């Protein structure tokens, strides 16, 4: 019914197929459906996912209106992705007056000054991290880069969420580690979501059956236990991010205990694989361009001599590390997109955008894209040298977003992220052995995840 829409505005496209849209053509992934659209419609196209017309846009001034400039008025929240359940408390998913207050009621939680107060705490995991590294290093044999990451990201989201301190490479046992472990992302092309992508209208249908997307047991196992440890922490009467909560909630409006604990949550789900997920990516480039491990390692040590422990200050002062981080989230944006819902019509930069149309900026598409990156297929963390960090659009390179709904927890996971590859690199050198692919292929799928596993060979240094 909906599906002539982008034809009568003159916008181009794939031709739809009824009751479907585009979605067959989901064949290769979101990152490759949307490169090839830029380059045989140009710079604004649009598709449909089933009934819903979604409209991509990769000029620079209109993605600073969508996301920054007529944010609130009009770009303000995100598509609905499924049945939620209790969980629309959740700053991601909280729309409109909801997400201004919880937004306004969490931006102290993630200041610099709390974050340097919450780098100890992620020290002591990166100790844990090499000891059980150097264990599968003397084994001689390969090592999956995601089960030693996602055991550190685990540690780091435990001790920070909550005062829970556990190893979870060797105690897989304790509640908090193996409910959270099934915390992963959400494919979005898997069986699931594409029915619901294209049925709608079954969506309410899953919420009165009390189907929710995220496992029932493991949010009501982890809602127990925030009313646990909220009691047990008043008995014994502190850095976590609950306990930055409760100090919120007894002093916009309040803070309920159904929403703390959907935030809570949030974070688990935030920050779990997104934090392996690149530092596998991070260390694979390493490993298969040693020159950028070589000099990094070397910058390392500069910064932090015989072996030091890094600390916030010292973090920050490090500008290859930087320079890594970055050109990897580059080559591989893990969210792939950017989606606004439309919710009045609006003309922005000369053109007209219809309510309800979700508007998307394709972070994949424009990251490799020829016009504003010089041999984009390569890793060259050169890019965003000091001298050559101005030339990027920021509005090209979105990785954790941009505009008040950006990544909340950027800063966080970027220092997450570097006090992990300062003790690990400073320690061990990272090898590319026989089974890793050395032409590293993407997933098919709704994640930006690597084909196969990465195994790299580690040795002690
Ligand atoms: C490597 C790790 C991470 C990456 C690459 C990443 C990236 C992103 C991206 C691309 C968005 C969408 C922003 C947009 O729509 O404009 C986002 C949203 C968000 N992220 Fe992250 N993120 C990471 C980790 C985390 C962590 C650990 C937390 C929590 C502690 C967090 C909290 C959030 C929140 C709350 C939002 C939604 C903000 C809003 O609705 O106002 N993120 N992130
Ligand atoms: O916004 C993203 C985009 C993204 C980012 C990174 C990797 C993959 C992806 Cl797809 N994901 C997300 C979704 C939800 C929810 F509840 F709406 F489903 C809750 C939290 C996050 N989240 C992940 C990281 N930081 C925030």
């Amino acid at each position: 019914h909906s599906h002539g829409l982008f034809k009568k505005l003159g916008i181009p496209g794939p031709t739809p197929l009824p009751f479907l849209g585009n979605i067959l053509s989901y064949h290769k992934g979101f990152c490759m459906f949307d490169m090839e659209c830029h380059k045989k419609y140009g710079k604004v196209w649009g598709f449909y996912d089933g009934q819903q017309p979604v409209l991509a846009i990769t000029d620079p001034d209109m993605i600073k209106t969508v996301l920054v400039k007529e944010c609130y008025s009009v770009f303000t929240n995100r598509r609905p992705f499924g049945p939620v359940g209790f969980m629309k408390s959740a700053i991601s998913i909280a729309e409109d007056e909801e997400w201004k207050r919880l937004r306004s009621l969490l931006s102290p939680t993630f200041t610099s000054g709390k974050l340097k107060e919450m780098v100890p705490i992620i020290a002591q995991y990166g100790d844990v991290l090499v000891r059980n590294l150097r264990r599968e290093a003397e084994t001689g044999k390969p090592v999956t880069l995601k089960d030693v990451f996602g055991a550190y990201s685990m540690d780091v989201i435990t001790s920070t969420s909550f005062g829970v301190n556990i190893d979870s490479l060797n105690n897989p046992q304790d509640p908090f580690v193996e409910n959270t472990k099934k915390l992963l992302r959400f494919d979005f092309l898997d069986p699931f979501f594409l029915s619901i992508t294209v049925f709608p209208f079954l969506i309410p249908i899953l919420e009165v059956l009390n189907i929710c997307v995220f496992p029932r047991e493991v949010t009501n196992f982890l809602r127990k236990s925030v009313k646990r440890m909220k009691e047990s922490r008043l008995e014994d009467t502190r850095v976590d991010f609950l306990q930055l909560m409760i100090d919120s909630q007894n002093s916009h409006k309040a803070l309920s205990d159904l929403e703390l604990v959907a935030q809570s949550i949030i974070f688990i789900f935030a920050g779990y694989e997104t934090t392996s997920s690149v530092l596998s990516f991070i260390m694979y480039e390493l490993a298969t361009h040693p020159d950028v491990q070589q000099k990094l390692q070397e910058e390392i040590d500069a910064v932090l001599p015989n072996k030091a422990p890094p600390t916030y200050d010292t973090v920050l002062q490090m500008e290859y590390l930087d320079m890594v981080v970055n050109e990897t989230l580059r080559l591989f944006p893990i969210a792939m997109r950017l989606e606004r819902v439309c919710k009045k019509d609006v003309e922005i930069n000369g053109m007209f955008i219809p309510k309800g149309v979700v508007v998307m900026i394709p972070s994949y598409a424009l990251h490799r894209d020829p016009k504003y990156w010089t041999e984009p297929e390569k890793f060259l963390p050169e890019r965003f040298s000091k001298k050559n960090k101005d030339n990027i659009d920021p509005y090209i390179y979105t990785p954790f977003g941009s505009g008040p709904r950006n990544c909340i927890g950027m800063r966080f996971a970027l220092m997450n992220m570097k006090l992990a590859l300062i003790r690990v690199l400073q320690n061990f050198s990272f090898k590319p052995c026989k089974e890793t692919q050395i032409p590293l292929k993407l997933s098919l799928g709704g994640l930006l995840q690597p084909e196969k596993p990465v195994v790299l060979k580690v040795e002690s240094r």
